[PDB]
């Protein structure tokens, strides 16, 4: 989806990307009404085209819990890559800003949100590797929506090591199981209300103590079923790890039946 630049204001500066810096902007083209966008803007032929792979594949898909591509500007400088706009940013720092303000109901139905986008994204065969608070983006309605896309390989950026799975540190096998590791770090995470997972930890104690199996503690107050659910996205053996639609079901069971969640350590 090619835009011509004078469809797009570009308004303030939000952010920071890999390739560069991350603004807020308006998008008006013919046909359609005005809408709010989020935008990076952009190096060698090769840095280019891996900047453009995220555009490729987000406008690939459609799913509620999923950021969706407006379009891309290649044909002028610097290039851009514009998406919808969470106004409420990542939810990492969200959390941290809201640090004890939202209910268990509310914190499982955003995880319930990540979780039906990584769903999708497995149903795909796309392999997220990089599954943090960090890249997960909150618009006004607390809406949850997975973000930062790309084909390019990790040397691309570094393996996000306090994040990934074991096998995946190890092997560099990524897969949508070890996406599920990852997941679950998430949950500890959003539980948590944005703390650092292992803040305590070098990334080197971090590998050393997974192998040695140590494992994320539950959050302050959280349910017992959730940091279980943690646990079983944290086990060493990959195929017995939950996949996306168990973890899903496994949620919408617990926002079923809240008692299940009164249950803490
Ligand atoms: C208003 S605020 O200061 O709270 C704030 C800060 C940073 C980001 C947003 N929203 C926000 N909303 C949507 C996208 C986005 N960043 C991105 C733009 C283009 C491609 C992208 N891939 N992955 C992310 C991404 N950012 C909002
Ligand atoms: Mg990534
Ligand atoms: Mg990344």
């Amino acid at each position: 989806k090619e835009i011509d630049v004078s469809y797009v204001k570009i308004e303030e500066v939000i952010g920071a990307g890999e390739f560069g810096e991350v603004c807020r902007g308006r998008l008006k083209a013919p046909g359609k009404k005005e809408s709010c966008v989020a935008i990076k803007t952009l190096y060698t032929e090769r840095q280019r085209r891996e900047f453009l792979s995220e555009a490729s594949i987000m406008g690939q898909f459609e799913h509620p819990n999923i950021i969706r591509l407006e379009g891309v500007v290649t044909n002028s400088m610097p290039v851009m890559i514009l998406t919808e706009f969470m106004e409420n940013g990542a939810l990492d720092s969200f959390l941290r800003l809201n640090d004890g303000q939202f209910t268990v109901i509310q914190l499982v139905g955003m995880l319930r949100g990540i979780a039906s986008g990584m769903r999708y994204l497995a149903e795909m065969s796309y392999v997220h590797r990089d599954l943090a608070a960090r890249n997960i983006l909150v618009n006004s309605n607390l809406v949850c929506k997975v973000s930062d896309f790309g084909l390019s390989r990790f040397l691309g950026g570094k393996i996000p090591i306090r994040w990934t799975a074991p096998e995946a540190i190890a092997f560099r096998k990524f897969t949508s199981a070890s996406d599920a590791w990852s997941y679950g770090i998430v949950m500890w995470e959003v539980m948590s209300f944005g703390e650092r997972p292992y803040w305590d930890m070098s990334n080197q104690d971090v590998i050393n103590a997974i192998e040695q199996d140590y494992r994320l503690p539950p959050p302050p107050d959280c349910p017992t079923s959730l940091h279980q659910l943690m646990l079983d996205c944290w086990q060493k053996d990959r195929n017995a790890r939950p996949r996306f639609p168990q973890v899903v079901s496994a949620l919408d069971k617990m926002i079923r039946n809240p008692a299940s969640l009164k249950i803490v350590a």
